[PDB]
Order: C-alpha cells, then sequence, then structure tokens
RNA sequence: UUUCC
C-alpha cells in the first residue's frame, strides 16, 4: 500500500496542530530529554548508594527465591515467576531510539496471519452482539476529567477551568463537528471545534523490563526491544527496518559522568498518545456510561477489585487458562473499529457521533522526540484521517475497545476449540445477544474474567471441559496460534490484573489462591515510572501525588505473597548496607508526612484524622493514580478520594448531550 | 514538561 504522508513541524499541516500559546509551541518543539528521576524526595535513581542497594537486593532475591513456575506456566510455591533483575535500570534514561509508531498495521496483521475481518458469520454476530450489549442501556453520569492532565492538540492546557470549558463547548458542538466530518470537511471540523488534528505522541518509561544473568559469562543481558525507524513506520513495515533499540547505559558515564555499575541498563520506552481533548470529550461522555454498564450488569466478567473478588470466581472452575496477547494495541484491527461503528449505526446511534468515534480511531499522529535529533513529524494527513495505528492509548474509549476485541476473541477460542455444541445457540442477532449476555454473566460452562489484554479463561464441569484441556495443551505446545484474530499464548506465570494465581500441588483452580505479585511491590517501590515532581505545588496534579501512602497499603496488597516477610527483610538489610539507615523507618516517616499533606487536599479529612477512612485501594491510587487506568475504576475508590484526582463537568450538560447521541 | 476507568 501507500506510504503514509509525513509532514515536518515547519509544514502548515503540523503548525496548525499547535495553538498560538507558549505551552503548545513548546510541546511541538520539545526535544529529546533524559535525566535521573527523583525516585523519592531527595533521592536520585542513579545515586550510588541506591544502585548499590539494587545490585545487592536483586542478586540476593534472585538467588534465594528462584521462580516457581511449572511447565504449564502456573505458579506455585514461593509465588515468584521470574528473577528480580528487572529493578536494574537507570530510571529516567531511555533506550535509544524509541520506536516510530507504525502508521498502518494492515501488513503487520497479515504477515502474522491474523484475519482482516470476522472469519465466520458466527464471529461477526458475536462482535456485533458485544456492541449491542455494551452500548445499550446507558445512564448519563458526569464527564470526569483527571486533574492536571493536558488537553493536548491544539491548546495543551492543564488548567481545570479551561479543560471544563473545552469539554462543555465540545459537548455542545460535537454534533455540528460530526456532521461536518460526515461531509468530508475535517479541516473545518478541526478549525471550528478543534475536533481532529492528531494524537500527540509521547514516550513513557516501562521502568523494569527483563534482564537475565548469563551463567557462562557472569554478565547481565537486557531483553532486546525492537523498534521501527521512520521508513518502517510510514510504510507499514514495507521498507526501512525493525531493530533492537540500545539499552546500553555506558554512555551515561561520558555524557553525564554518571557512574554506571555493571549490569545496569537504560529503560524500555513505550509510546503513549494524548488525544485532542475536544474530540475525546464527546467520546468519554459515552465511554463512562458504557463502563458503568459492563462493570455492573456484566460484573462477573469485567469488574475486578480484590484478590478475593477474583478468587471467588476462579475457584469454582475446573480449569483456568491464563492467556497472554502479544502487542495488543498495535495489532488491534481497524476492521473492528468499522464493525463497531456500523453496528452502532444499526442500533440507532447519532451518525454524527459515530463519525466522531470512527475518526478518533483513524487520526494522524504527531511524533515528538524518540531520540536525540529525531521527531517533530506529523504522520498522516488531518484533512482525511486514514491511519491504521491499531488502538491509540489516548483515545477516549481505549480500554473498552481492547476489552470488546479480546473478550470476543477469547470466547471464539473457547467455542472453536472446546465448545462446538454451543454454536447452534448463536444463529442470528437475538440469539447471539442472548448467548453473550448469559456468557458474560458467568452463567455458561465456559467463562472468562478479562480486562483488555489480560484474562483468565474458565471451564466448569461439562462437555467443553475436555476441549479446555486440549486447548491448554495446544497453548503449552505453542506451535499453533489458537485464534485467527490476535496472537494468543499462555502467560508464563499466570496472573490477572496484578495478582498471581498461586496453585498448590494439585494444580487446580479450586485449591489455588490469588496473591499479590511481590515483584510488582519492588517495581513500584524502587523503580517508579516517574520522579516525585516536587516542583509541582499541587500534588493532585503529580503523577505520584502521595508516594508515602503506599507504605500503609503494602501489607494489604502484598501480604499474601509467600515470601513477603523475607522480601521486606532482605530490603531492610540491603538498605542498611547501602544507606546506613532503616528502610522501614524511612518509609514510616514518608508515610507520616504524606498522610499529613493529604489532609490539605481532603475536605472531609479532619485536618489530621488518620487514614482510618481510606481503603487499601484508596492508598495505592493516591500513591499511583495510573492504577486508576490499568487496574481499577472510579467506582472502586472512596468518593472523597476520587474528588482529589478528578473533576466533573455538569450532569445536566452531559445528560442533554447523551440524549442527543443515544438511540433511545 | 506533556496521554485515556
Ligand atoms: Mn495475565
Amino acid at each position: 500500500p501507500r506510504r503514509a504522508p509525513a509532514f515536518p513541524l515547519s509544514d502548515i499541516k503540523a503548525q496548525m496542530l499547535f495553538a498560538n500559546n507558549i505551552k503548545a509551541q513548546q510541546a511541538s518543539k520539545r526535544s529529546f530529554k533524559e535525566g535521573a528521576i527523583e525516585t523519592y524526595e531527595g533521592l536520585l535513581s542513579v545515586d550510588p548508594r541506591f544502585l548499590s542497594f539494587k545490585n545487592e537486593l536483586s542478586r540476593y532475591l534472585t538467588d534465594h527465591f528462584p521462580a516457581n513456575v511449572d511447565e504449564y506456566g502456573r505458579v506455585y510455591g514461593n509465588g515468584v515467576r521470574t528473577n528480580f533483575f528487572g529493578m536494574r535500570h537507570m530510571n529516567g534514561f531511555p533506550m535509544i531510539p524509541a520506536t516510530w509508531p507504525l502508521a498502518s498495521n494492515l501488513k503487520k496483521r497479515a504477515d502474522a496471519d491474523l484475519a482482516d475481518g470476522p472469519v465466520s458469520e458466527r464471529d461477526n454476530l458475536l462482535f456485533r452482539a458485544a456492541v449491542r450489549l455494551m452500548f445499550s442501556d446507558l445512564e448519563p453520569v458526569p464527564l470526569k476529567i483527571r486533574k492536571g492532565s493536558s488537553t493536548c492538540i491544539p491548546y495543551f492546557s492543564n488548567d481545570m477551568g479551561t479543560k471544563i470549558e473545552i469539554a462543555e463547548r465540545a459537548l455542545e458542538k460535537a454534533e455540528e463537528a460530526g456532521n461536518l466530518m460526515l461531509q468530508g470537511k475535517f479541516d473545518d471540523a478541526y478549525q471550528l471545534h478543534q475536533m481532529g488534528g492528531a494524537y500527540y505522541v509521547v514516550y513513557r518509561a516501562q521502568s523494569t523490563d527483563a534482564i537475565t544473568l548469563d551463567p557462562k559469562t557472569g554478565k547481565f543481558v537486557s531483553k532486546d526491544r525492537m523498534v521501527a525507524d521512520f521508513e518502517y513506520a510510514v510504510t507499514g513495515g514495507e521498507q526501512g527496518s525493525l531493530f533492537a533499540a540500545s539499552k546500553d547505559a555506558s554512555r551515561l558515564k561520558e555524557q553525564y559522568g554518571i557512574d554506571v555499575p555493571d549490569g545496569f541498563f537504560c529503560e524500555r520506552r513505550r509510546t503513549a498518545m494524548g488525544g485532542p481533548f475536544a474530540l475525546n470529550a464527546p467520546i468519554m461522555a459515552v465511554a463512562q456510561p458504557v463502563r458503568n454498564k459492563i462493570y455492573s450488569k456484566y460484573a462477573y466478567t469485567f469488574h475486578h477489585t480484590t484478590r478475593l473478588n477474583k478468587e471467588e470466581k476462579v475457584k469454582e472452575w475446573s480449569l483456568c487458562v491464563a492467556t497472554d496477547v502479544s502487542d495488543h494495541d498495535t495489532f488491534w484491527p481497524g476492521w473492528l473499529r468499522d464493525l463497531i461503528c456500523d453496528e452502532l449505526l444499526n442500533m440507532g446511534y447519532a451518525p454524527w457521533w459515530v463519525k466522531l468515534f470512527e475518526t478518533s480511531l483513524k487520526l494522524p499522529v504527531y511524533v515528538g522526540a524518540p531520540a536525540p535529533e529525531q521527531g517533530h513529524t506529523l504522520l498522516g494527513d488531518p484533512s482525511n484521517p486514514d491511519l491504521e495505528v491499531g488502538l491509540s492509548s489516548g483515545q477516549g474509549a481505549t480500554d473498552l475497545m481492547g476489552t470488546l476485541l479480546m473478550s470476543i476473541t477469547y470466547l471464539v477460542m473457547q467455542l472453536d476449540h472446546t465448545a462446538p455444541h454451543l454454536n447452534s445457540r448463536i444463529k442470528d442477532m437475538p440469539s447471539a445477544c442472548r448467548f453473550l449476555d448469559s456468557y458474560w454473566q458467568g452463567h455458561e460452562e465456559i467463562r472468562q474474567i478479562s480486562k483488555s489484554d489480560d484474562a483468565m479463561l474458565g471451564w466448569t464441569k461439562g462437555r467443553a471441559l475436555v476441549g479446555g484441556h486440549r486447548l491448554f495443551e495446544m497453548l503449552k505446545e505453542g506451535k499453533v496460534n489458537p485464534s485467527p484474530y490476535m496472537k494468543i499464548s499462555y502467560e508464563h506465570g499466570g496472573a490477572f490484573l496484578g495478582d498471581i494465581l498461586l496453585y498448590d500441588s494439585r494444580r487446580e483452580p479450586g485449591s489455588a489462591i490469588f496473591v499479590g505479585n511481590i515483584n510488582s511491590m519492588l517495581n513500584n517501590q524502587f523503580s517508579p515510572e516517574y520522579g516525585v515532581q516536587s516542583g509541582v505545588r499541587d500534588r493532585s496534579k503529580r503523577k505520584r501525588p502521595f508516594p508515602g501512602l503506599a507504605w500503609a497499603s503494602m501489607k494489604d496488597t502484598y501480604g499474601a505473597c509467600p515470601i513477603y516477610s523475607d522480601v521486606l527483610e532482605a530490603i531492610e538489610r540491603c538498605w542498611w548496607n547501602a544507606f546506613g539507615e532503616s528502610y522501614r523507618a524511612y518509609r514510616e516517616d514518608m508515610l507520616k508526612r504524606d498522610t499529613l499533606e493529604l489532609s490539605r487536599y481532603v475536605a472531609s479529612m479532619a485536618r489530621q484524622a488518620g487514614l482510618a477512612e481510606l481503603t487499601p485501594i484508596d492508598l495505592e491510587v493516591l500513591a499511583d493514580p495510573n492504577k486508576l487506568q490499568y487496574k481499577w475504576t472510579e467506582a472502586d475508590v472512596s468518593a472523597n478520594i476520587h474528588e482529589v484526582l478528578m473533576h466533573g463537568v455538569s450532569v445536566e450538560k452531559t445528560e442533554r448531550f447523551l440524549r442527543s447521541v443515544m438511540p433511545r
């Protein structure tokens, strides 16, 4: 196919993406930046003591607590699934270069042998039924906005007052914008209502990534992460190249004079996309009600809170298969965007709104700075959005899009390889809807719990069970992809939304339990993805508002991990060796300070009443709001806490907008 | 100095 058109920042098509204000102009030109993060107040991620501590702790834990994962990927025993070398990165210094995002993934899907559409009429009915059950009996709620998040293109505002106006104006003009777009007038819709333009592409750190220690050599080896250069991204991989980014941290020595201990590497960087907020608002105003619906009526499959919440569902199963999807977002199929839109139109959704939604999934991307001297290039033409990047992370319903794709993909897997007898129940729209409605409520012999690309597939006793074992066996074999839609395999060390499924000697769901992933405690405490941003006065606007609070929820979140005690002690000990102080005491102080600071933000918080009213979820979220993105939902957090992090647009304004969008 | 329960 066509190479995607590309425009340098100086071109008028890219200039038009940035308003005439300093923030926007700076965001367009920002060059590649790196530097140690402030892991905790006053402590840099590359401080020699800190790196010395990480070297001792990581070797020690790996030594004493080797992974306990069987050949079917189930974890048992110490609850450890891999070594602990993941903490060995110079946080804040990225691998170079980061990837150019692929402008079209059609070829990437075809070459991996994935389908370019529903392969059978049955699958077509199931994807559409997913749309009818998800988008149908919605209740308006206010549109909530994350504090301090940017409106990206074209204003790049972080001001709540300005964001609320942008959103309200957007709900008011979405209809006119959509209609413009239905007429092919995208430049007009963008110019008049800022609905269009591009996603603003930033690079985020995945702070821990695999590292192994080669026994032969005595040297550590970091996992290679492949990246696409510009030619490759704009040609969907037909030209250019895909190569291993460089994680070597040696350079930090001559560049910054930072001492780099042996076996420490640069961080894996991932692309992140900020959507043009005027376009996302009208999408988010539908998305939230959709979530409220599936997390209530289809709570069994989609609403996951605690380890025990998950556990209750899974222990009733006779077989539990922990799947893995490779690179979900970039393999996500545009044909599903078109199928969902087509079905929304059949259900009676406003065409103008469907068009806004369709366009949000075909938008050009403005690439910032993947490496020193590269970037500042707009991929795709905003005048006629036609990219196929897969799923953009900043689209307003990204989680729902991944969840609809995968939930149906895993059901198909179960039907295809284990439950042929259920096919006669899926004959037309009504029966598809009935069957999927029952399956999602956990009422069938095949079940699943999922969220985007994480899931656990279940079989109760019955006809499908024997097929379930053959599927599992097929996955263990790993030679044949069990799905025509995405690359599915089994998770090496089964886990679900952060909890590892700990199996005893019987290796059966009924006697298994969900424990916290101890390695994640270590990633969160010693390799955060951001520094403490102590320069940002308003903590509610920071990426890590109250880091100290996580100490208070630690026992609750990881206390069930078998080596919990051991890990806390190895930490205390290495921290002693490295810093001459008690880590525990260090965290109790951090805990007290943040606990006090938090009352400055909580109205109902007696200007010093404890943390008495806060749940463990509340605490993890206050220390790391990102978990509200990949793990929990607004509804899982105390309302007074929710207000610290979010602000809403009037219920009356969203209600009126939603009435003009929905069928009935 | 920049993203979506
Ligand atoms: Mn998993």
